[PDB]
């Protein structure tokens, strides 16, 4: 009669673009009769809720189903922390669909230990297209051509980049500029973390081009939350904004269409690479009563009809390869053909942004660093020395 099974979920999905996606894995797991215990947290990117749940774990209450990024996931497993999912993963064939760069997480010691929703990806541009068409209507390719339209946005009288100052959007940015400099000096700085890289002059250019990127941001950008910043594009009040494709969320949220409302590119300098970030449930162990529906939560995730639907309304990608693009609006098929293909030329890279590509002490001490030279505290000379001895103290 009334639902018997039930999953209680920690994530960070607050803003409506986010919401509306969610509602599709509730409304799923619902007719499997799994009802939904909500428990957001919420704060762009997660942080705020990877600080619930630490102080949860601990007093022994962690929750049934988590939402986690990248090394965060790693670090759980090391733990032992996470109910394995082989059962329903080597029956269901996750094996030959789910990329190899999002097993190096969903997998530890040959067990799959997460179930991946998503590609999300972070080197995108969302351009306001009646902006773009007031300046001329030129897609900027490089960083020359970025910089006059910004100029143009500047003389329209409009804010150019809407942004939030906050540490983890500032780093959003910062992927993206790293990459703009090559696939290889990205890896070089941020999967491999050589002290020499780091240190570069190449380096150097990419805090200038932040302290550039600053000078267009509005002057109560501090503290934004990032929807509100994609607010701003939406209404037209600002330009362009670099963020994730959840951003294409709000977009369609506000019932904007790629090409007449909205223009969606790569970060000029990055079209054929692409920096990843996979949102993952991790099933902890808790109750021996909650594995049946922690099992059936993580085949939900990676049924192929879900896949689409979810990822359609997220502004992602689908986890598995052999999802069609069919159901995606202009923007989501170019996300999926650029994932295929950075899979196949190894340009498809972990964020650093997003936990995929260092983990959490190293990405934190690149967050201070980032946030302090983009506020104007700390010079791109010094930025670049204290780059260096924050990241080698942290491995
Ligand atoms: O909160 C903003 C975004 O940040 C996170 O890193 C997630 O991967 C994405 O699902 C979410 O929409």
């Amino acid at each position: 009669m009334q639902d018997k099974q039930n999953v209680e979920v920690l994530h960070w999905w607050t803003a409506g673009g986010e919401a509306a996606a969610l509602d599709v894995l509730k409304k799923d797991l619902e007719k499997k009769g799994i009802s939904w215990t909500d428990m957001p947290v919420a704060g762009g990117g997660g942080t705020e809720a990877m600080t619930v749940l630490r102080a949860r774990v601990t007093a022994g209450n962690a929750p049934t189903a988590v939402q986690m990024l990248g090394f965060d996931i790693r670090d759980w497993a090391e733990q032992g922390a996470l109910g394995n999912l082989d059962e329903i993963a080597n029956k269901e064939g996750w094996e030959k669909v789910i990329p190899a760069p999002l097993q190096e997480f969903a997998k530890y010691d040959g067990h799959w230990i997460a179930a991946p929703v998503n590609v999300h990806s972070t080197n995108w541009m969302w351009i306001n297209k009646a902006a773009l068409d007031k300046a001329g209507g030129k897609e900027p390719t490089n960083w020359d051509e970025l910089i006059a339209l910004l100029d143009k946005f500047k003389e329209q009288g409009i804010t150019p980049i809407a942004h939030g100052g906050q540490p983890w959007q500032d780093a959003t940015i910062f992927d993206a500029v790293v990459l703009s400099f090559g696939t290889d000096f990205y890896k070089k700085a941020f999967i491999d973390l050589d002290p020499e890289t780091l240190g570069s002059d190449t380096m150097k250019q990419a805090f200038d081009r932040m302290t550039k990127l600053r000078s267009y941001v509005d002057d109560n950008f501090s503290g934004r939350d990032w929807n509100l910043a994609s607010a701003m594009v939406i209404e037209g009040k600002a330009g362009l904004q670099f963020m994730g494709d959840w951003a294409k969320g709000e977009f369609v949220k506000a019932g904007k269409k790629p090409g007449e409302d909205f223009v969606c590119m790569r970060y000029p300098g990055t079209q054929g690479a692409i920096t990843f970030n996979s949102d993952m449930f991790a099933m902890f162990k808790v109750s021996e009563d909650k594995v049946p529906a922690q099992l059936e939560m993580a085949s939900a995730i990676e049924s192929p009809t879900f896949q689409s639907a979810f990822n359609v309304v997220k502004g992602s990608a689908p986890a598995r390869t052999d999802v069609p693009d069919t159901d995606f609006d202009a923007c989501g098929k170019k996300a999926i053909a650029d994932e295929k293909e950075a899979s196949e030329k190894g340009t498809m890279l972990g964020s650093m942004a997003h936990g995929y590509a260092n983990p959490a002490a190293v990405k934190n001490a690149i967050y201070d660093v980032v946030t302090r030279q983009f506020n104007g505290q700390l010079s791109s000379e010094d930025a670049v020395k204290e780059l260096v001895s924050a990241v080698e103290g942290a491995k």
